[PDB]
This record gives C-alpha cells, structure tokens and sequence, in this order.
C-alpha cells in the first residue's frame, strides 16, 4: 500500500462540494476549498484550482490529480519544518506514510505541537509513542483514524489498513 492509498481511504472520495468536519468546503480527497463560509467562495476556489468552470463539480480525474499535489505539498512542508525533517529522516517507508497523513489531516504546526511523540519517534520507541499519540485532542476527535495512524506508527505494517 502506499500514502495515496492510505489517505484515499481515510479521506473517502466526492466529486462535488461538501463540508468537512469543522464547517468547511472541501472537495474529493480531502481537497480544502476554503474558510469562508461561503459556498460562493468555496466554488471559486475550485474553479481556480480545477483550471475550467466547473459548477461545483469535478472528475475522478481531477480529484486525483489535484489529491497528488496535495501530498506533494505535504510532502514539501514537512522537510521544509525544523521540528518534523529529522523525524521523517528517521523513519521508515511506512511511517513516513503515517507521518503524511497526520500533517495532511491536521496542517505543519498542528503536527509539530506532538512535541514528546514526536521525541519518543525519533528514538524508535514505538509503544510508548502511541500510547501518547492517544492522549490528544486528535485522537479523542477522529478515534477512527487516530486509531490506523497510531497503530502505523506502532507496527510499521499496513495492518490498520487491511
């Protein structure tokens, strides 16, 4: 499996606008559209970023395309932040994979606030990472896939996905 595949199934896949947990406007894979909360904005946005008018709504194609530059822009901030680049140095290929994902889901800052997890990663320690991943706000919010993460991070298999 890979991080695309990975995210493909915690994110789901809509080709038309919906809102995300918090109120916003998103798009197939975990695509933010906006803040706003206008839908005017949201639909903007998407045009914008689709390179056509789409009315709201997109292809498969799109999507997916659009979810490439996405992680690759996950990608890029992670070695571009001083707190997460030794991180992802360490690690291996699947729990960078788990890495991605949390900096994907929550943002570059939200993910270098794991200060001690991100310690204890650093350090291989991989129980005790989870055991303290779990004592977030994350985890108490989106259990579901706190849950595959941390237990990524804890085998470094694919298990959690499978």
């Amino acid at each position: 499996m890979n991080i695309f595949e990975m995210l493909r199934i915690d994110e789901g896949l809509r080709l038309k606008i919906y809102k995300d947990t918090e109120g916003y406007y998103t798009i197939g894979i975990g695509h933010l559209l906006t803040k706003s909360p206008s839908l005017n904005a949201a639909k903007w946005e998407l045009d914008k970023a689709i390179g056509r008018n789409t009315n709201g709504v997109i292809t498969k194609d799109e999507a997916e395309k659009l979810f490439n530059q996405d992680v690759d822009a996950a990608v890029r901030g992670i070695l571009r932040n001083a707190k997460l680049k030794p991180v992802y140095d360490s690690l291996d290929a699947v729990r960078r994979a788990a890495l991605i994902n949390m900096v994907f889901q929550m943002g570059e800052t939200g993910v270098a606030g794991f200060t001690n997890s991100l310690r204890m990663l650093q350090q291989k320690r991989w129980d005790e990472a989870a055991v303290n991943l779990a004592k977030s706000r994350w985890y108490n919010q989106t259990p579901n896939r706190a849950k595959r993460v941390i237990t990524t991070f804890r085998t470094g298999t694919w298990d959690a996905y499978k």
